[PDB]
């Protein structure tokens, strides 16, 4: 199992996602979850083809990733928060802290010294506090809709808080961290957490729909 098949296994499972997502479609709903499938897809794509596999010291990064995350979770995020009917503010302050956590994991990757945990403490404090605004004020917001919006936001809300917060863990065991975890094995967790994420999100919405 080469990390070329695990790429296209992810392709696949994106580009099945995006196809049920734009055949469902409330249409800002169903458009934003092909956004976040479909450009995963591409990303995933083009890393299985080979491109953008960036050589940093001694780790191998692969850059279309960190393109995907900042693109895909600000729509993640954008979503929940439809759900919980956040006026246009209270959206500012939580799409900026994702976008923090993302860049700085992005900037963290591609620095070859010890700065780069630097960085990666720096997306950790901004990601808690993105937890706490899923949590608290967007729940609380949530709570003002109808009995069922409000149980599909807790779900897909406890969905996103307990796997994202696995993925700071999985970086720092990888290559990008300690190297511990070997590339192929860490590329095959994030595979699995991607398609969860982003696909398995959807049809939670879509069964609920
Ligand atoms: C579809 C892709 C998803 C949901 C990716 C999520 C990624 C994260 C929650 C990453 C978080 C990170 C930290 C909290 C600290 C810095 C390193 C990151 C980017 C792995
Ligand atoms: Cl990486």
């Amino acid at each position: 199992v080469g990390l070329t098949t695990l790429f296209w296994l992810g392709a696949i499972g994106m580009l099945v996602g995006t196809l049920a997502f734009a055949w469902a479609g409330e249409r800002r709903y169903y458009v934003t979850l092909v956004g976040i499938s479909g450009i995963a897809a591409v990303a995933y794509v083009v890393m299985a083809l080979g491109v953008g596999w960036v050589p940093v010291a001694e780790r191998t990064v692969f850059a279309p990733r960190y393109i995907d995350w900042i693109l895909t979770t600000p729509l993640i995020v954008y979503f929940l928060g439809l759900l919980a009917g956040l006026d246009s503010r209270e959206f500012g302050i939580v799409i900026t802290l994702n976008t923090v956590v993302m860049l700085a994991g992005f900037a963290g990757a591609m620095v070859p010294g010890i700065e780069r945990y630097a960085l990666f403490g720096m997306g950790a404090v901004a990601f808690l506090g993105l937890v706490y605004y899923l949590v608290g004020p967007m729940t609380e917001s949530a709570s003002q809709r109808s009995s069922g919006i409000k149980s599909l936001y807790v779900r897909l809300r406890n969905l996103t808080v307990i796997l994202w917060a696995i993925y700071p863990f999985i970086w720092l065991l990888g290559p990008p961290g300690v190297a511990l975890l070997t590339p192929t094995v860490d590329v095959a967790l994030i595979v699995y957490l991607d398609l969860v994420t982003k696909v398995g999100f959807g049809f939670i919405a879509l069964d609920a729909a």
